[PDB]
């Protein structure tokens, strides 16, 4: 097997000895923490015969020092990988409450502290040994790319290189300043996903708000509707035969589902921090579902900058959605407030281990405070829970309460099969909401076109793809990377591909004169703004 790269970077052994030794030096000054590591583990003095069955590749400061002093490391990544193996042997063998498990953890604290800057000034990205979180002995490792002009291996996630965007391979930042070239634009941005009237409304609401209270670190927000499609919820068999042969209510119930996502710019790159999936039941839907919206589910990653404003803008998103559907025809929404189960993630693949998922009362009062802001906001004219809304809007049978896809009531009515029910309504009353947009006739019209995009049809597609491809949202850097790859997924697996149209003639034109500041204004030659060809 024969390989090449004609002007690689190799480090003279005294070079990387001089660069790396201060970091080992640090590890060594940690007394006593470093003491069980200055020499190899001797199971004869410790009385642990099983050790070399558990730890197959021992490593210790003295071995790394000997390797360093005799130039056995040709690239700093081998140095780094050796000391991480030492730490990983420490963590693997000893219980997480061990004394030397703790020692190990502190040594790792300070080796992280020291290795990032030196590795950086040796051209590389960090000095970390990274691994993806497990699924279902093995772990999958983080990916690397090798710079094309210098050969310095770097964490793909760290430097955010994706071949599909820059198909000529990867070249580092320094190898570019060395050639005076600037970086090539990521066209596959959140901003440049298809913009749409709904998403524009939400993003305008929160952008004005975060200007209103402006922390200097907050960045631009982009809301975007990434899929939209006409589905119908089929009525479950028992529940169906007691009311459809009757003819009281319909076989199916037609709605439009929309998946919509929010991105913030953080360190100059989009970081997708919020997602939502709604079912909207139009004016032509047979009752009970007529003119109702329902948020099928919500999800969030807490890396919004600044975490102070986090919740305020989650709320401004939700209430902007209520405002928008209000304005064009719907009259009641519905927020079943159910906490994320198990280790089940709603919309985003792998959540940050330090992001606490609420218990239902936290959840219920969060929804309640968002709703209160909406009431005060002139926007929603009232709201109350499902029980006090089912007996105030007096109701005697089951085909009278909305019947949504994947909702709880459909399934519990279904299993009330062997017949009580009217009373379970207010056991779970504070988790199910009812939301009145109007106080109080012309039909709904959705300006926004359909967006066929299977990855965002429902929620299983995107989670599955992300679990495969390891797009986790567990780190700000992993989130950055997963946002990147998800955006080029949305951009290049456009199940819609466009039949452009000009705007003064409503024609269908191959060559057109786009406008720069209009959101989509083209003109077939055959006007105010600066048009470009
Ligand atoms: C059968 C089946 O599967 N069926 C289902 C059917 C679908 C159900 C449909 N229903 C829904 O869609 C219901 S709404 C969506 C529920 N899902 C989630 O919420 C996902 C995870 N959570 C979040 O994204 C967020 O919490 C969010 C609610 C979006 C906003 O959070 P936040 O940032 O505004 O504040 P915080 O998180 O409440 O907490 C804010 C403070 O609370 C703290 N905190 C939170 N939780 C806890 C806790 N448990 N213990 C202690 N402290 C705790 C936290 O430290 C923090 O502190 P600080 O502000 O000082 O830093 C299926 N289809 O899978
Ligand atoms: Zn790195
Ligand atoms: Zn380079
Ligand atoms: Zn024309
Ligand atoms: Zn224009």
């Amino acid at each position: 097997m024969g390989s090449s790269q004609p002007r690689k970077k190799i480090f003279k052994p005294e070079e990387l000895r001089q660069a790396l030794m201060p970091t080992l030096e640090a590890l060594y000054r940690q007394d006593p923490e470093s003491l069980p590591f200055r020499q190899p583990v001797d199971p004869q003095l410790l009385g642990i015969p099983d050790y070399f069955d558990i730890v197959k590749n021992p490593m210790d400061l003295s071995t790394i020092k000997r390797k360093l002093d005799t130039g056995q490391y040709q690239e700093p990544w081998q140095y780094v990988d050796d000391v991480w193996l030492m730490f990983n042997n420490a963590w693997l063998y000893n219980r997480k409450t061990s004394r030397v498990y703790k020692f190990c953890s502190k040594l790792a604290e300070v080796f992280e502290q020291e290795i990032d800057p030196v590795m950086q000034s040796l051209g590389y990205c960090c000095g970390r040994k990274y691994e993806f979180s497990p699924q279902t002995d093995t772990l999958d490792p983080e990916p690397f790319v090798d710079c094309k002009e210098c050969g310095r291996k770097m964490h793909q996630i760290c430097v955010l290189h994706y071949d599909i965007i820059w198909p000529s391979g990867f070249v580092c930042d320094n190898c570019l300043k060395k050639t005076g070239r600037p970086r090539k634009e990521n066209k596959f941005s959140a901003k440049r996903l298809q913009t749409t009237r709904l998403g524009n409304h939400l993003e305008d609401r929160v952008n004005k708000f975060l200007r209103r209270q402006n922390h200097p670190e907050a960045g631009e927000v982009f809301v975007r509707v990434v899929a939209s499609s006409d589905k119908t919820v089929e009525v479950k068999p028992g529940m169906k035969s007691r009311f459809v042969d009757s003819g009281e209510m319909s076989e199916s119930f037609p709605y439009r589902t929309k998946a919509l996502f929010a991105f913030e710019e953080i360190d100059g790159v989009d970081v997708c921090f919020f997602g939502m999936h709604v079912q909207e039941y139009g004016s032509d839907c047979p009752p009970p579902n007529t003119r109702r919206v329902y948020i099928s589910y919500l999800d969030s990653i807490h890396f919004f900058r600044p975490r102070c404003l986090c919740t305020a803008v989650y709320h401004e998103i939700l209430i902007g959605y209520l405002e928008y559907v209000k304005k064009l025809g719907y009259v009641t929404g519905h927020i079943w407030a159910c906490p994320p189960s198990e280790g089940d993630d709603y919309i985003f693949h792998c959540h940050p281990p330090d992001q606490k998922i609420p218990k239902p009362k936290r959840l219920q009062e969060w929804f309640k405070k968002m709703l209160d802001k909406a009431f005060a906001e002139r926007i929603i004219n009232d709201y109350k829970d499902i029980f006090k809304q089912a007996n105030e809007d007096r109701l005697t049978s089951a085909k009278e309460l909305p019947y949504f896809e994947g909702d709880f009531w459909p399934n519990v009515l279904e299993e009330s099969i062997k017949e009580k029910l009217y009373a379970t309504m207010e056991k779970h009353k504070e988790v199910f909401f009812v939301i009145h947009l109007h106080a109080g006739q012309p039909p709904i019209v959705d300006p926004d076109p359909l967006l066929s995009c299977d990855l965002m049809d429902g929620r299983d597609a995107f989670l599955t793809l992300a679990r495969d491809k390891h797009w986790e949202f567990s780190s700000l850097r992993r989130s950055k990377w997963s946002t990147l790859c998800m955006l080029v997924e949305l951009h290049t697996q456009g199940q819609d591909r466009f039949v452009y149209t000009c705007n003064e003639c409503k024609h269908h034109v191959e060559t057109r004169w786009h406008c720069t500041v209009c959101e989509d204004y083209d003109l077939c030659i055959n006007h105010t703004h600066k048009m470009v060809k």
